[PDB]
């Protein structure tokens, strides 16, 4: 009955902790680029993960991570709400659902669920679709619901917390200059 989290990033797992009791939590996210914004993303993770004695594990960022990633992308570098984003979430989490079966996790999920941009029908849609590939339970919640968004604003104010102003690939950073 232990649910293994993806996290993508510490204001979003802010907001899901409100909600979640015994959750092994999976920092996965070679989406990310540059790897400085990758590091600052995960320390930011790490200080939440410090300050409320939570259980996260790390996994891989490297170049040939970045590259895995890139091909699954790389056919519809379109906008951020596309087939795009319907590509790379699904690759996180299948990632996260192989993870949870290696270490025995029957559910797993994903903080993106919490964050306000994401389009909640696809990631429920990607996750139920992972559950029948790999026998994993998608745990499904509106974790911005009861409010718990505005709960993990003002607990990433007080903590100190770098809140991102970019989804994470270079695709979304170049559509936020434009
Ligand atoms: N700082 C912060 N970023 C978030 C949060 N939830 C999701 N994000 C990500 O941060 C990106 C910031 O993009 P923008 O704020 O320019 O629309 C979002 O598109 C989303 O991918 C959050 O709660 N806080
Ligand atoms: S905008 Fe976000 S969800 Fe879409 S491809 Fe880039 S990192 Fe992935
Ligand atoms: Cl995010
Ligand atoms: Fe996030």
């Amino acid at each position: 009955g232990t649910v293994l989290i993806h996290v993508c990033c510490a204001p979003d797992l802010l907001t899901t902790i409100f909600h979640v009791r015994d959750a092994e939590f999976f920092f996965y996210n070679p989406n990310i680029q540059p790897l400085s914004e990758y590091e600052k993303r995960r320390e930011a993770v790490d200080k939440v993960a410090n300050h409320f004695s939570l259980n996260v594990r790390y996994g891989e960022y490297s170049t040939e991570e970045i590259r895995k990633w890139y091909t699954a992308v790389k056919d519809y570098k379109l906008g951020e709400g596309s087939k795009r984003c319907e590509r790379c979430i699904s690759f996180l989490l299948e990632r996260t659902a192989q993870e949870a079966r290696k270490r025995g996790h029957e559910s797993f999920s994903t903080t993106l669920l919490a964050s306000p941009r994401k389009n909640l029908p696809m990631i429920e849609n990607i996750g139920k679709t992972i559950e029948e590939k790999y026998g994993v339970k998608f745990f499904f919640k509106n974790f911005r619901k009861g409010g718990a968004y505005q709960e993990g604003v003002r607990l990433s104010k007080e903590l100190g917390i770098y809140r991102q102003n970019y989804c994470g690939c270079v695709f979304s950073l170049l559509e936020r200059r434009e």
